[PDB]
């Protein structure tokens, strides 16, 4: 008789729904703690499964020691199991794949394999607006890439370089951190000053004067609101009733409405030229279908396209600072190349000079080594996937993790990978280059191969399109700075840690420098 044991099943189920608040809720505790152990160990059984890093946490997993330091994290799981391993974080299932093979993986993946606006939608289309960027298909992003690219040609950065010199050189006069008319030194924190120039020059140049003029004024506190609300906790908490995500949509239809405001009122003058981002896209943002892009989307794309510039290309300027800060011997070599390309500084500097200026284009190279902003890159698996020469296969809810940034600092690949060599691109200051064959997604031609270890800015459909911009604009400022200042560390001070928190891998702050002006009686001109 096996009927007195289900018997005994239906007693035991009654008394367990009979224990005292203080066990049952306990065993709401212990009883997915128990069996997240327990599925761990059958699951490390699979063979057709990257092996899993052990978690102690249900749903938690790994999420701790990789916000904090990824790459310290993604080298320990490459010592135990090799290149491709999975990680549970908040919730999903992260599979890396690490090294130029995992670049392949993942930034070539099929467009039916991978999906990166199932990724990142959540993260982006709060701040930017609906619509655009990682809210439509993904042939919609890649034609808003082609539009804003037509805005991003050489005939635009000759005329950008002026644009973006008469804007660090406003700073270095009005802004509080210099004031080089009044002061011949100062301190200043990186993480403070090089924000303030990226968007004061990224605005001035992309969107033009009448959008510059706003960040004048008390309309500047929205874009505050609107970039504290670019941050990994929409990976998690999109939206919640609180404070900070009142001010972000508030700043989000407030600034939209400012560059639908100004497009509206082009149009109703034919007031539209070749000025800027702005008149690009109001002259060009229809689809291949015949569909036109709405003044709210053009106005979204403008804040994604801006403020995705504005965080990778500040925390890089902010980085190149830090470094030069101790090495006076690069400042130094810096400088003689200023001097010799714009002779003696009597030649004003143009868009043709920058690319005259290798030393320089390869200190932003290295920097970009040393610190990818983004330290790793994610989409969702849409299709099951199998890893070549291996019998691993990636389930569909699965997603997959490219980190480039993480080979950039791989001694096999680049010795010394933690020193900060600019001479390691002699013959090489090409902010990247396809290295053969070609293949156009919908925005130009790039680099049909995804293999190289050295991949700041992406690769295959959603390569950057920004590299060529962010080149210019750090190289004005950087040979700006050069030509205008010295600077070095207060006494003890070093290179701080990456913050691998926050949305870009920014410096650890308060990051300050002290400046001293290489011409103490150099006067700016202009009025104020
Ligand atoms: C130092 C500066 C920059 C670096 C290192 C950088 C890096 C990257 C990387 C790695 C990606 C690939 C993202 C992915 O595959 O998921 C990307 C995409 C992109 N970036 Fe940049 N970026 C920089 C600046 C800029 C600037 C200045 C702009 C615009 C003016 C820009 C606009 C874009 C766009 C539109 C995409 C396309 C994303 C997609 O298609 O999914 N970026 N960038
Ligand atoms: O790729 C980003 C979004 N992102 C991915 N991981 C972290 N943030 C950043 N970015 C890359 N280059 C420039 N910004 C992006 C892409 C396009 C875009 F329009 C905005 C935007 F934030």
């Amino acid at each position: 008789i096996v009927g007195e044991a289900l018997e005994y099943v239906n007693i035991g189920l009654s008394h367990f729904l009979a224990l005292p608040l203080a066990q049952r809720i306990s065993l709401i505790i212990i009883i997915p703690f128990i069996y997240n152990i327990v599925w761990q160990l059958l699951y490390s059984l699979r063979k057709d499964r990257p092996p899993l890093v052990f978690y102690w946490i249900p749903w938690v997993g790994s999420a701790v020691v990789y916000r904090m330091k990824p790459y310290e994290f993604f080298e320990e799981c490459q010592k135990k199991y090799g290149d491709i391993f999975s990680f549970v974080l908040l919730g999903r299932v992260m599979t890396v794949y690490l090294g130029p093979k995992g670049h392949e993986f993942v930034f070539n993946a099929k467009l039916a394999d991978v999906s990166a606006e199932a990724a990142y939608a959540h993260l982006t289309t709060p701040v930017f607006g609906k619509g655009v960027i990682y809210d439509c298909p993904n042939s919609r992003l890649m034609e808003q890439k082609k539009f804003v690219k037509g805005a991003l040609t050489k005939e635009a950065f000759k005329s950008y370089v002026p644009l973006i010199a008469e804007e660090v050189y406003k700073y270095f006069r009005d802004s509080k951190n210099f004031r080089l008319n009044e002061r011949t030194t100062g301190t200043i924190d990186v993480m403070v000053t090089q924000p303030e120039m990226t968007i004061f020059t990224a605005s001035r140049s992309l969107l033009g004067k009448e959008m510059r003029a706003k960040l004048d004024t008390d309309f500047a506190y929205l874009y505050s609101d609107l970039d504290k609300g670019f941050t990994p906790i929409n990976f998690v908490f999109p939206n919640l009733p609180l404070e900070h995500y009142r001010k972000r949509d508030h700043a989000q239809k407030a600034i939209s409405g400012t560059y639908m405001s100004l497009i509206k009122e082009r149009r109703k003058n034919n007031d539209i030229q070749d000025r800027d981002l702005i008149d690009s896209l109001m002259k060009n943002s229809t689809y291949k279908d015949g569909v036109k892009m709405t003044d709210q989307e053009i106005a979204n794309l403008l804040i994604g396209v801006l403020m995705g510039g504005q965080h990778t290309s500040a925390a890089t300027s902010a980085w190149i600072l830090l470094h030069l800060a101790e090495r006076p011997d690069v400042q130094q070599e810096l400088y003689e190349e200023q001097m010799r390309v714009l002779d003696g500084g009597k030649k004003e500097l143009t868009y043709d000079l920058l690319q005259e200026m290798p030393l320089l284009n390869q200190t932003i190279k290295e920097t970009l080594r040393m610190h990818h902003p983004l330290h790793s890159l994610f989409r969702k698996v849409m299709k099951d996937m199998h890893v070549p020469n291996t019998s691993y296969v990636i389930p569909a809810g699965y997603h997959v993790l490219v980190s480039p940034g993480y080979t950039h600092l791989r001694d096999e690949y680049f010795p010394n990978a933690h020193q900060f060599n600019i001479h390691r691109w002699n013959n090489d200051s090409a902010s990247s280059y396809s290295v053969g064959e070609e293949v156009d997604y919908g925005f130009g031609a790039i680099s049909k191969g995804v293999s190289s270890p050295y991949l700041p800015f992406g690769g295959g459909r959603h390569r950057c399109i920004g590299e060529h911009f962010a080149y210019c604009q750090l190289g004005v400022l950087m040979s700006i700075f050069i030509r205008t200042l010295k600077w070095h560390y207060p006494e003890g001070k070093t290179v701080p840690p990456p913050d691998f928190t926050s949305m870009v891998t920014l410096p650890t702050g308060p990051a300050k420098i002290i400046w001293e002006k290489r011409n103490p009686e150099q006067k700016i001109g202009g009025r104020h």
